[PDB]
C-alpha cells in the first residue's frame, strides 16, 4: 500500500499486554484516542482498515466486534475462515496488503492501521514502506507479558509535532502518558 500506520499504547518496559488483556485498567480518553484515530478517514465514502492478529481479535469483547466503522482484518495461519464478525482473514501481512490493493477493497479503503499484537507490528515495521507510528507512552509500570518490538531509532524519526495530537503529557485516573509520532520515510 502507499503507507502504513501503526498505533500502540506502551508502558515503561514497552509492555502492551498481560493475560490476554491490556496491562492497565481502562483509560477512557486514551481509548477514545485509539478510536478517533483508527476510525477517521479523510474521504467521504471510505472507511479505514484495521489489521490485527488472532489474539488481539479475541481480546475484544464479543458483542463489541468487529470494531465499528472500520474493515476488520484478522491474520492467522491456523484459521480456515474469518472469525465471526471479522470482514476478512489473511495468512500474512503481505497477503493482507495485497487484499487491500484488490479492486473491491481499493476504492473502499482510506487508511490502513496495524493494531498489533507484537508479531504484526514487527512485520509492518520491517516493510520498506512509508510508515507512521503512533505511540502512547504511559509513564508507569504495569506487569506485562507481551511487548512492543524494538523501534529502529535510525529509521523511525520522532516528530516534535503532529496535527491533532496533544503535545503535553496527559493524565487520567492518576496516570500520566504522552502521545508520540514516529515517522519512517522511504
Ligand atoms: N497496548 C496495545 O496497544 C495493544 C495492541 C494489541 C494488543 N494488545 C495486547 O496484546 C495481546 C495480544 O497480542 P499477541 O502479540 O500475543 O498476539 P496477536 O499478534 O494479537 O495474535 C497472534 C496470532 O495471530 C496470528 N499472527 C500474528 N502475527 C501474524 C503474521 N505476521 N502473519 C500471520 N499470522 C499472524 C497467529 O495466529 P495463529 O496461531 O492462528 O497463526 C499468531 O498466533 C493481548 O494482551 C492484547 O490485549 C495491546
Ligand atoms: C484493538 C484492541 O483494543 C487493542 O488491544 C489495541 N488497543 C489500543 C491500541 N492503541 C492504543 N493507543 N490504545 C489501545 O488501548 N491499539 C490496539
Ligand atoms: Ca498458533
Amino acid at each position: 500500500v502507499r503507507s502504513l500506520n501503526s498505533i500502540v499504547a506502551v508502558c515503561q518496559n514497552m509492555g502492551i499486554g498481560k493475560d490476554g488483556n491490556l496491562p492497565w485498567p481502562p483509560l477512557r480518553n486514551e481509548y477514545k484516542y485509539f478510536q478517533r484515530m483508527t476510525s477517521t478517514s479523510h474521504v467521504e465514502g471510505k472507511q479505514n482498515a484495521v489489521i490485527m492478529g488472532k489474539k488481539t481479535w479475541f481480546s475484544i469483547p464479543e458483542k463489541n466486534r468487529p470494531l465499528k466503522d472500520r474493515i476488520n482484518i484478522v491474520l492467522s495461519r491456523e484459521l480456515k475462515e474469518a472469525p465471526k464478525g471479522a470482514h476478512y482473514l489473511s495468512k500474512s501481512l503481505d497477503d493482507a496488503l495485497a487484499l487491500l490493493d484488490s479492486p473491491e477493497l481499493k476504492s473502499k479503503v482510506d487508511m490502513v492501521w496495524i493494531v498489533g499484537g507484537t508479531a504484526v507490528y514487527k512485520a509492518a515495521m520491517e516493510k520498506p514502506i512509508n510508515h507512521r507510528l503512533f505511540v502512547t507512552r504511559i509513564l508507569h509500570e504495569f506487569e506485562s507479558d507481551t511487548f512492543f518490538p524494538e523501534i529502529d531509532y535510525k529509521d523511525f524519526k520522532l516528530l516534535t509535532e503532529y496535527p491533532g495530537v496533544p503535545a503535553d503529557i496527559q493524565e487520567e485516573d492518576g496516570i500520566q502518558y504522552k502521545f508520540e509520532v514516529y515517522q519512517k520515510s522511504v
